[PDB]
RNA sequence: CUGUAUC
């Protein structure tokens, strides 16, 4: 049947809501932006607040709504943005469904349109946007695809007070954090890189300066390994971050739930200076009561285990088209390491980490 | 005596 025929039979709300109707609906949905029926139609959506907001918020009428914003022209984005606003655009930004459609605008909408939206956000409590699991989207959105000018207002708002610090450790703005940082660091090949690492940098300041909170944090602790696990100029920061926190905090780091998850990290992306750096230090102080030294203390911990098998995964994957100095240098490691881990077989065995690190050992 | 997400 026609969609001429739905619109006249007041007809259109209802299909919109229902799961078959909706597809309807979109299928046939003129491309033309000329179309009078489409114009009809277009105003009909968009006539009430009311009546628009609740279609993005429904489970099947977003989807018409999305179709109404891919197709529209700037006479229908301006008509789509007043009613955005107009109708809460925040509750938008926290709805399920409402929230796809805010996204979609950001993509097709125009750099005069998308302005006014983002102008929008900016007046909203990004912190508690930023925590929003649903609201949070929305931001991975701007950020992940539109162009730095647009949101330096959010980076402002991390590199302001501790912002940064309640957005990477809590457990949804972790991952928007990764994002930024990714998207700052990217597309070497671009005349815009030059203000980009000025906005990173300073948003990267915040990140060493707590960089041990950070990596003992349920959450923060992997955007530490992002930053560690990075190719780019990411590397100059993975370079002070360890060579800063990680360095001459080994021992402590090595015995966190969270953060002996980052010592793994910094061991298998450690450059070689900073990597002799560390097997130094993990090789030897006396705890006062039992003395025992670094290596003791961690092949019996239970995170502490997991950095020492790393060490060994390192050293030996290095013994098998490298210089017969460092070569030499890993043989020191791994034997070192061999001896102590054969010198307490009997105590070790007793342990899943035990029995992995024998086993490790006599393999190679 | 085996040890953590977000999407």
């Amino acid at each position: 049947i026609s969609l001429e025929d739905v619109l006249l039979n007041g007809q259109l709300i209802d299909f919109a809501i229902d799961p078959s109707g909706v597809k309807f609906l979109e299928a046939n949905y003129p491309l033309d932006s000329e179309d009078q029926i489409r114009k009809a139609v277009f105003e009909k959506f968009t006539e009430s607040t009311t009546l628009f907001v609740g279609l993005c918020h429904s489970r099947n009428g977003n989807f018409i709504v999305q179709k109404l914003v891919e197709l529209a022209t700037p006479a229908e984005q301006r008509e789509l943005l007043r009613q955005m606003i107009d109708g809460g655009l925040l509750a938008m930004c926290k709805d399920k469904f409402a929230c796809r459609v805010v996204q979609l605008a950001l993509q097709k909408f125009d750099h005069s349109n998308v302005f006014q939206l983002i102008q929008e956000l900016s007046t909203f409590d990004l912190a508690a946007m930023c925590t929003d699991q649903i609201s949070i989207h929305v931001i991975q959105r701007v950020v992940k695809q539109l162009p730095v000018d647009m949101w330096t207002f959010f980076v402002h708002f991390l590199s302001s007070g501790d912002s940064l610090m309640a957005v990477c450790q809590d457990k949804y703005g972790c991952r928007l954090v990764q994002q930024v940082i990714d998207r700052l660091a990217e597309n070497p090949k671009l005349p815009c890189f030059k203000f980009r690492i000025q906005l990173l940098h300073s948003l990267m300041t915040c990140i060493v300066r707590n960089c041990y909170r950070l990596s003992s944090n349920e959450f923060a602790n992997y955007v530490i390994q992002y930053v560690i696990k990075s190719s780019g100029i990411m590397e100059m920061y993975r370079d002070t971050i360890i060579d800063k926190c990680l360095l001459r905090n080994l021992l402590s780091m090595s015995q966190d739930k969270y953060a002996s998850h980052v010592i793994e990290g910094a061991f298998l992306f450690a450059p070689p200076a900073l990597l002799h750096e560390m097997m130094e230090e993990i090789f030897s102080v006396k705890d006062v009561e039992s003395n025992r030294d670094a290596l003791d203390i961690l092949l019996f911990h239970q995170y502490g285990n997991y950095v020492v098998q790393q060490m060994i995964s390192i050293c030996t994957a290095a013994l098998i088209e490298l210089p017969p100095a460092i070569l030499l240098l890993y043989s020191g490691w791994y034997e070192k390491m061999k001896q102590r881990v054969l010198q307490h077989a009997s105590r070790l065995e007793r342990f899943s980490s035990g029995k992995k690190i024998i086993d490790s050992v006599m393999r190679h």
